[PDB]
């Protein structure tokens, strides 16, 4: 059913809460036993948000391989994403280890460091060219190369060095800086502009490791970003664009990480973003 009509039918009937609870009821439940080991308590931001054992990203070290991060692998769309929490004071070194080991080109950040007067994630990248960061626990160096500040987002060029081998790589940091403290944006225009900038960079392409995407918990805004991207890509591959079912794509993604899309308002915004985004996809 053309999602634009499904959209007006749910709006006129005011049933967003009912659709959202149906998704919550049908979502997969897989074990997260590694996340809950006592040795990992200070590696989790939130007690109720954990990666499943089957899809978790493993760090390449014998000591403790755990990070709160999941591989979302979308078989038909041919896209992969790593969704992760905002880094904590004791996991900033683990975060950059994962970027290095997974061969990621891009990091997508959908939150501010401070929101609602509380810290939502560590200051995990350098703010000045001449003040680089060293992560002694994982043997990495990170340098700010350049910064481009726009009205809705900032793009940064970073240099990551493996101090063990002296190899270097360029990482692009895409920072969406205008998501409101409460609710969702009124129009999806600036979020879609941002998505198109990440795509144009090469960061989502199969010649690189998966993009790393985060917010505070790595399920709500992070969920909206990957759901919109996958739905738009499927509309371009299929003979019948109207066959793309956003609720079925979301349940497929929830096989790989719990809780993706945190509110009925986030579900409505995801529909809005895909409907507006299609106009350009359909060469219009
Ligand atoms: C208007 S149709 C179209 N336009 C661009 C890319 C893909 C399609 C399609 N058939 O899905």
């Amino acid at each position: 059913m053309e999602m634009e009509k499904e959209f007006e039918q749910i709006d006129k009937s005011g049933s967003w809460a009912a659709i959202y609870q149906d998704i919550r009821h049908e979502a997969s439940d897989f074990p997260s036993r590694v996340a809950k080991l006592p040795k990992n308590k200070n590696r989790n931001r939130y007690r109720d948000v954990s990666p499943f054992d089957h899809s978790r990203i493993k760090l390449h070290q014998e000591d403790n391989d755990y990070i709160n991060a999941s591989l979302i692998k979308m078989e038909e769309a041919q896209r992969s994403y790593i969704l992760t929490q905002g880094p904590l004071p004791n996991t900033v070194g683990h975060f950059w280890e994962m970027v290095w080991e997974q061969k990621s080109r891009g990091v997508v950040m959908l939150n501010r460091v401070m929101e609602k007067g509380s810290l939502k994630c560590a200051q995990y990248w350098p703010q000045k060219e001449e003040k680089e960061m060293i992560f002694e626990d994982t043997n990495l160096k990170l340098t700010l190369i350049s910064e481009d500040i726009k009205s809705y987002y900032t793009v940064r060029q970073l240099e990551l060095e493996n101090l063990t081998t002296q190899e270097t790589r360029e990482i692009l940091h895409f920072h969406y800086t205008t998501w409101p403290d409460f609710g969702v944006p009124e129009s999806p225009a600036s979020f879609l502009n941002f998505l198109f900038k990440v795509r144009e960079s090469g960061s989502l392409s199969p010649e690189h490791g998966p993009v790393v995407v985060h917010c505070s918990a790595g399920i709500g805004r992070s969920g909206t970003f990957c759901l919109a991207d996958t739905c738009l890509l499927l509309m371009d591959k299929r003979k019948d664009p109207s066959s793309v079912d956003i609720k079925k794509v979301l349940l497929e993604m929830r096989k790989f990480r719990m809780g993706l899309i945190q509110t009925a308002d986030q579900l409505r915004f995801s529909y809005l973003a895909v409907i507006e985004g299609a106009k350009f996809i359909m060469g219009d």
